[PDB]
């Protein structure tokens, strides 16, 4: 399933994601440069989201340019937001154009993947199943990717001879 | 490869499409009513193209949800149309949610599927390879896909075992 | 649908295969040195063949090792082969350890790859579905391939996403 | 890469297997009827290995179709096996003719799935990368598979677009 993710939106997804489902995020741009403007925020922040029913997010994918990291983690809804689980931004994209991020669902954690790669494991924090994505970014800012993305979701056995 | 292509705009290929490539057009929405507003045009027409690199375009295929009908042709830069060949739009999309319009490269000949379907072989009629793809729709309509197309580039080795 | 070709043996599908159905059989071996020993025909040949219902062979695929070229034919139950459709053999196979034919149908004409690179394109010939397929050598001699092939059947809507 | 998998014999990969690698396993029958005979063991076993290079048995799969379930365990070379893992058999396959066992990877474990759809995380217990797999039978047995498995070895990208 296909889905069109604009940037300050969000999608709900066709029905909940099952067990080991694959979601991809893709993009036709890759910029690993700052953001010209800072804007309000004061913060070079672009992110993609994984939510329940309830508005609570599962998965937070953060890309922080001037801090050279991806910051992982999960927000309650209408709450503060966990402790950061971080890892080294370079050396992740810069071999293609089409950059993508990958997510692999599993019984207890999140299977990440940066241009079909595995990079990190993120154990889950909150209860639910993933029914919307969202593509966010602070005020005033430019994204490191194009500013629509192609969400796709599938299941292994999709990717495999068969029906 | 991967790229975004909004309505009413045309997206440069990253290099010519060689021999028997395959590009996906993707959408994430379905509409086969007639468009609200007609326009100044008077005509319900949305196209997806296929362009060399003078400007002609190779293909041309149009949806017509007032006709009934898919129309495929061919445009010489700055030249008028060719000859139609047409054939019925009904029971060809309706049974997706993101429909998509696959075109299979051969030597002579482009082969059309509609969700994964073949519906039609169309004979080349100009000369030079496919290096752009381009969106199109009359004034004022509103199209039967996303204002906003996902489109893959890749070759029968790709989506199979190997690199 | 996966099925195991053992040399000199033939091998029935599920069912008949549909239209656009792509047919793909699988060695784990190369060797494109002639077979050191040539038997009574005295001609390097091994071959695979898409079968009818009623024996007909609808297309005939051969190596000869001793010729640098594959030989396409057809050839009707308890009849004589017709003319043969030659093209070279070197330059097709040496890039893997494990080689692959793949046959992809159309309406009027089969799509030959080697190593999922199109290689010819074969005019039909005869009626009926395939529904047989098998792999056979000249008396006395060994293959180019493992003494045992994977064969594959499945369509394209199987290697894209839902459905 | 294709590998060709008979009954009681044992194959070694082009290379290691690398992190996240994913390993099919692909039968043309299947056949859940116990063995009509057990031979001298008295235990109806068809197992297949992932070995390493020191002649250690990082992972068994076993089909014990008299006792209703899969058996999961490591053996050191020249030692005695561990603790077995279990989980029922039943309910795992019968949606197909041609069934498959598939490995997925992991730093700490191994995700295992049965027709594409996962039934187990076994944890590992050796060290070293896999470097050869085998398909073995107790005396005097017949398989619940074909007694020859075609054996794939890929990585996620190949199963997605470019690179």
């Amino acid at each position: 399933m296909f889905h069109i993710l604009r940037l300050e939106s969000t999608v709900d997804l066709s029905e909940p994601l099952k067990d080991n489902g694959i979601i991809v995020f893709q993009s036709d741009k890759l910029d690993l440069e700052p953001s010209p403007n800072l804007g309000p925020t004061g913060i070079d922040n672009t992110n993609v989201n994984l939510i329940n029913a309830k508005g609570d997010v599962l998965l937070h994918i953060g890309i922080r340019r001037r801090e050279n990291a991806f910051v992982f983690n999960s927000i309650p809804y209408g709450e503060s937001r966990g402790p950061e689980e971080r890892i080294p931004l370079e050396g992740t994209f810069g071999d293609r154009r089409d950059p993508s991020i990958t997510i692999f669902d599993h019984p207890d954690r999140y299977q990440i993947m940066i241009d079909y790669k595995t990079v990190y494991y993120y154990k889950k924090r909150l209860e639910g199943r993933c029914e919307k994505v969202s593509y966010k970014i602070n005020e005033g800012q430019t994204p490191p990717f194009s500013d629509v993305l192609g969400v796709t979701v599938l299941y292994f056995a999709n990717v495999m001879p068969r029906a």
